[PDB]
């Protein structure tokens, strides 16, 4: 019996709602409370009849905030998460700095008074868009200790990421013309480790900022990554292997079958 499993069996159903089975709450940290980032959210679920669950950090982009990525927050925790979507200190930080400020963001929910009881500190997560994505990736390569990374049309001038050890969802945009998959997605998930459990996902006819609002192929394969691999949640590998046949997927490859 698995522990970390939360909530109900799932459906592809399920995987795509807005809010999942868990109500959610929120509190926010201010510029002056963040030690090493820029403030954030947390989304957190109010039950704790069924243990402490697993959290996530999620950065934006260059020049962006919060609001960028606020629509991740409550879609994500509403399944059974902490998760902390956070400003950057500057606007202008570059993806490793974002990297290190979403570290700073987990290490900050580990003695944050409203969500302690409710994670569980062993078991941790990183997303981003953007340069926000170059962070996450940049975080998993210096805490092999990560359960999970997921890159949304990631940029980063580092294309070698041989040294992450956390399983990864690049989640490319088609069509992106700022951080274009060839050079930066695709990229990347040649370059991360062959036997690393890995997923790459591009998005039909999508722009760069695809996840700007909500989308949903990108909730519901990031919700069933984030279950499968920060709650070991075998449930949730049906969504992962074989290849998701969505529309709205122009491309996909895995390391499947992660078991
Ligand atoms: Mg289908």
């Amino acid at each position: 019996a698995n522990p970390y499993e939360r909530g109900p069996d799932p459906t592809e159903s399920s995987i795509e709602a807005v809010r999942g089975p868990f109500a959610v709450a929120q509190t926010t940290v201010s510029r002056l409370q963040a030690d090493g980032f820029g403030g954030g959210t947390i989304y957190y679920p109010t039950d704790t009849s069924q243990g402490t669950f697993g959290a996530v950090a999620i950065s934006p982009g260059f020049t962006a905030g919060q609001e960028s990525i606020a629509w991740l927050g409550p879609r994500i925790a509403s399944q059974g998460f902490v998760v902390i979507t956070i400003d950057t200190i500057t606007r202008l930080d570059q993806p490793d700095s974002r990297g290190r400020q979403l570290q700073a963001a987990l290490d900050h929910l580990r003695t944050n008074s409203v969500v302690r009881n409710r994670i569980d500190p062993n078991r941790m997560a990183v997303m981003g868009h953007a340069m926000g994505g170059g962070g996450a990736l940049s975080a998993a390569a210096n805490n092999t200790s990560l359960e999970a990374a997921i890159p949304l049309q990631g940029w980063h001038t580092r294309k070698n990421w041989s040294s992450v050890r956390t399983p990864t969802l690049v989640v490319g945009a088609q069509l992106d013309t700022i951080a274009p998959v060839s050079s930066h997605s695709e990229a990347f998930y040649n370059s991360l480790p062959s036997d690393l459990d890995k997923a790459y996902m591009e998005l039909r006819g999508a722009s760069h900022l695809v996840s700007n609002t909500p989308d949903t192929t990108t909730a519901k394969y990031s919700i069933a990554w984030l279950k499968r691999f920060v709650d070991d949640d075998l449930r949730y590998e049906q969504f992962l292997c074989p290849a998701p046949d969505d529309f709205a997927i122009s491309e996909y490859r895995s390391t499947c079958p992660f078991l």
